[PDB]
């Protein structure tokens, strides 16, 4: 496993991990207050099936319920104690060291755009009228105020002013407590179009210097004002615009947007494909996560976004064979019965060596996507949806099948 950060800064830990994320959007009523034993009996399976990091859901207590109904998912969290509905702070703590124990790299969900303001009895009570609160400031749209530098969630009402110096520093040091006692290896940031970019980098650079860092950035050019040059702009340029200023990298909304909306050949117009380093080095790439994708359980979860499941082994062999980091939904790989593919192929990234930077090229003669990928071992072929006949027709040297699944749909050869 290697450390260290990228030639710009950015905190990808090595370009070489490979990551789970450890929940679905109905697990707190699917397995109630048991997900942490669940995750610590698993963990040395997790650990076998190749995956070198872990995204934990948000460890602070959320006990909050709407009406479609939901709520303690952790996203609506009140205050920072560990004993909400995925486990106890003991259940939490066993289960992170049995992960890092099995050589898994812990990272936790923290949300510090809002809070559950309402809730009546918490441990974090911030009153009105010294700065703490979005809507201390006046409050006339969704876009930034004299209190938040950044979007408000829904009607602004619970969003926190992260950039007070008693709110920052509040986060500050509960992503040092996660890192000192509860094995943090890194953090995921939710709804990072919430507060300024520059925060998560010194975030980091206070409390996890070192550590791995991605941030969650879902919002089209659409969004922005007629102004803004992200009006026109792609999404690769707004989430490469983000990761730069955070020096974190960032989910592959770019890549996403192309699998939802156009064809295989298309997905090569994700960040992760972009032919200079500095920018796919930087993707997250995933195929579905507890928003956009479906979850076991009530209403099949949120499926906001969800890829339809005659694309599943085409995305998860794009994104286990090409550059950025890859991260693989729980409900792909142990429940919906992804999981010996998914396992075949990261150990064909891994005896590859691709990286989050390896080289990408396409190929452009054929139907669907043809890609060649220069490990540091291996060279791979890569061949979804297509007509492509035998790896010869588009690279040198010698070939051996690695991945054959779909009849021919997802094809895979190596040096
Ligand atoms: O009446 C205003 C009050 O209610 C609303 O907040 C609730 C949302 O309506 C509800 O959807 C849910 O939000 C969750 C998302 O659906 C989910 O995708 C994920 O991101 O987690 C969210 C938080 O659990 O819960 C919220 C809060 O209970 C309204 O947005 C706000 O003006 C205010 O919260
Ligand atoms: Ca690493
Ligand atoms: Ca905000």
């Amino acid at each position: 496993d290697q450390a260290g950060k990228s030639p710009a800064g950015v905190r990808y830990h090595g370009g070489d991990e490979i990551i789970l994320q450890g929940f679905h959007w109905n697990v707190v009523r699917e397995a109630p207050n048991d997900w942490y034993n669940i995750l610590r009996q698993q963990a040395s399976t997790i650990a076998a099936d190749g995956f070198s990091a872990i995204w934990m859901p948000v460890p602070w207590r959320d006990f909050s319920s709407w009406t479609k109904s939901g709520g303690g998912e952790g996203y609506f969290w009140h205050d920072f104690n560990k004993n909400g509905r995925y486990g106890s702070d003991a259940q939490l703590r066993q289960a992170a060291g049995a992960l890092g124990g099995a050589g898994v790299k812990v990272l936790y969900d923290v949300v510090p755009n809002h809070m559950n303001r309402g809730y009546p009895d918490k441990e974090i009570n911030l009153p009105a009228g010294q700065g703490f609160w979005r809507n201390d400031c006046a409050d006339p749209g969704n876009y930034p105020n004299d209190c938040d530098d950044g979007d408000r969630f829904i009607g602004g009402e619970s969003d926190l002013n992260t950039g007070h110096p008693q709110i920052y520093g509040m986060f500050r040091d509960e992503l040092a407590n996660l890192r000192s006692g509860y094995g943090a290896g890194g953090f995921r940031f939710d709804f990072v179009r919430g507060y300024a970019p520059e925060r998560v980098n010194s975030w980091m650079t206070d409390s996890a210097d070192s550590s791995f860092c991605v941030g969650e950035l879902w919002k089209g050019p659409s969004e922005y004002p007629s102004w803004d040059w992200r009006n026109t702009a792609s999404w690769q340029q707004i989430i490469k615009d983000w990761s730069d200023r955070a020096k974190c990298p960032v989910f592959d909304f770019a890549l996403k947007e192309r699998m939802q909306n156009g064809s295989v050949a298309d997905w090569k117009h994700g960040l992760n494909g972009n032919p200079d380093p500095r920018w796919r080095e930087v993707a997250v790439t995933f195929v579905d996560n507890h928003d956009t994708g479906y979850s076991p359980g009530q209403n099949g979860g949120q499926h906001h976004w969800a890829l339809q499941d005659g694309l599943i082994r085409q995305a998860y062999a794009y994104i286990l064979t090409s550059p950025g980091t890859p991260v693989v939904y729980w409900s792909h790989m142990y429940d919906w019965g992804y999981g010996d593919f998914i396992r075949q192929l990261i150990q064909v990234r891994r005896t590859a060596g691709v990286r989050a930077d390896s080289a990408i090229s396409f190929h452009s003669g054929y139907s669907g996507l043809v890609a060649t990928v220069s490990g540091s071992q291996q060279t791979l072929v890569v061949a979804l949806n297509s007509d492509l006949a035998n790896p010869g027709q588009v690279a040198s040297g010698s070939f051996s099948e690695a991945v054959n699944a779909s009849n021919g749909q997802v094809r895979v050869w190596r040096s």
